[PDB]
């Protein structure tokens, strides 16, 4: 159906991507000649890709449709590092907001995991509040919060872990407190609730996750999480 029309948005945007990747590529392998990067004329293309992913607010429809086609996801995964921190945060927020539905349409293709790396790097430019918002969004709070579909998914589960992890980095360097502790009591709770079998296989399991859960759970249940996630 409209998959046909959306496919056009993708190709239109894909062409922009290759152009941007071409300049970056040829510039990165010529770091002698010691010449300043000429980005003045390239910049309006990045915004164009962002617009094509959303297009001012606008409903999640435009973006979600794109994130259902195999090429769409692979594309977005490559567009991310070109976007500004805000643009990428919007994409990540919008992804988590509709993640349950995106996992369903990714049943056959299973290409979501290629977004993990791009999002990983994004999280290191995000402050405490943003991480909480992302987790709060992923878990569906404020609205009825569930994550079952998320934990039973490689990317969903791996994303949850990278978020909780980054949140540890920033919460250790010490309504955020209420927001964060709720998202942490929901995280640990739902993590203990899920059966060992239904849990997906995480791509990269962060080391500081033991310390994090040490703050919201007792020794007894903490061991459960260790054996539960190969925590390290």
């Amino acid at each position: 159906d409209k998959r046909r029309k959306t496919l056009v948005i993708i190709e239109k945007t894909y062409s922009l991507l290759l152009d941007v990747e071409d300049y970056e590529r040829r510039y990165l392998l010529s770091l002698e000649e010691e010449r300043p990067a000429l980005m003045d004329d390239r910049k309006h293309k990045i915004c164009s890709m962002y617009d094509n992913l959303r297009g001012k607010r606008p409903s999640d429809d435009h973006f979600v449709q794109i994130m259902c086609i195999r090429k769409g996801k692979r594309m977005v995964a490559r567009i991310l590092p070109f976007l500004s921190t805000e643009q990428a945060a919007d994409i990540l927020m919008t992804t988590a907001r509709n993640l349950p539905f995106l996992i369903k349409k990714d049943a056959q293709d299973e290409v979501l995991p290629c977004l993990l790396s791009p999002f990983s790097l994004l999280l290191y430019h995000l402050p405490s509040v943003s991480i909480t918002s992302l987790l709060r969004q992923l878990m569906n709070l404020p609205g009825s919060p569930h994550l079952t579909a998320v934990l039973q998914n490689k990317f969903g589960l791996s994303l949850l872990l990278i978020l909780l992890s980054r949140g540890e980095d920033l919460q250790s360097s010490d309504t955020q407190n209420n927001q964060w502790t709720e998202v942490m009591f929901m995280a640990t709770r739902e993590l203990l609730r899920i059966p060992q079998a239904a849990l997906a296989k995480p791509i990269s399991i962060p080391t500081n996750l033991v310390s994090l859960f040490s703050r919201y759970v007792d020794r007894q249940k903490l061991n459960l999480l260790e054996t539960k996630l190969q925590l390290v």
